[PDB]
C-alpha cells in the first residue's frame, strides 16, 4: 500500500483515506502509523519537494503514533 | 449552539462551520473536539437515524480528536 | 461511462456512484477528486446548473470529504 | 468527568471515555499521553490492577496509537 519516496529520512508512504491512517516506512527500518491524518496532509506530504522536511514540520509528534516495525 | 437529540448514546452536538470543527458531548460527561470536519459530515450526522451509530462509524477515529472537558 | 463530460471554465467531466454516494469530478487542469456522502440530488443540481463551476464552489467544494485520485 | 488520581510510581491520574476509545494518562514525570482505540476492558483492568504501572507498561504503552497532549 506504500508508494516509494525520496528523503534522506523515509523510504515509503502508504495512506488509507477510508480510515485516515498514514503509514510511513523509514530508511532506518522502522514503520510507524499515524492516526486521524487528513487527506491533504498526505497529499502535501507526497507533493513536497522534501518529504522528510514536511514530515517533521507537520506530522511528527502532532498525530497519534503507533509502531508497526 | 448545541442540541440534545441524544442518540444510541449521545448527549449534545455542536459545530463550527467557520472553523470546520465538530463538538460532541457524551453521556459519561465528556466533551470532545474534532478538527477539519467538513460541513455535510456534520449535517447528515444530524439527519441520520441514530447519530451515535453515525459518530461511531463515520467520525470516531477519523478526525483530530482533542479533549475539551 | 465513468464520467460524463461538461462544458465549464473549471470542470471537465462529472460522474456519480448511486450506491456509495461518491461523486467524481475531473477538471480541465487535470485533477480528479472523489467526494463522499454526496446525495443524489446534489449530483443532479450540479449537472443541471447553468454554471457547474459556480454550483460546485457553492454547494460541493470543501463541504464533503475530499480525496485526490489524480 | 476528570481524571481519577492513582497510586503508582510512574503515573498519577487516568481518565477514560468509553464511547470515544480515548485513554488519558498523566504521569509522575508530568506529561499527559492520550491513547486511541483502547477497548473499555483494557481501561478497567488498568484501574483494577494491583500495579497500575506494571500493567500500563506491559499492555497499554507501545500497543495503542499515542499522542502527547501536555
Ligand atoms: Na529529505
Ligand atoms: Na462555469
Ligand atoms: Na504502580
Amino acid at each position: 500500500n506504500r508508494e516509494n519516496v525520496r528523503s534522506s529520512d523515509l523510504k515509503s508512504v502508504g495512506y488509507d483515506s477510508e480510515n485516515k491512517i498514514l503509514e510511513v516506512e523509514f530508511n532506518s527500518g522502522g514503520i510507524y502509523q499515524y492516526s486521524t491524518v487528513p487527506e491533504e496532509i498526505y497529499s502535501k506530504l507526497m507533493s513536497s519537494s522534501s518529504h522528510g522536511k514536511y514530515f517533521h514540520k507537520m506530522i511528527r509528534d502532532k498525530y497519534p503514533t503507533k509502531k508497526v516495525k
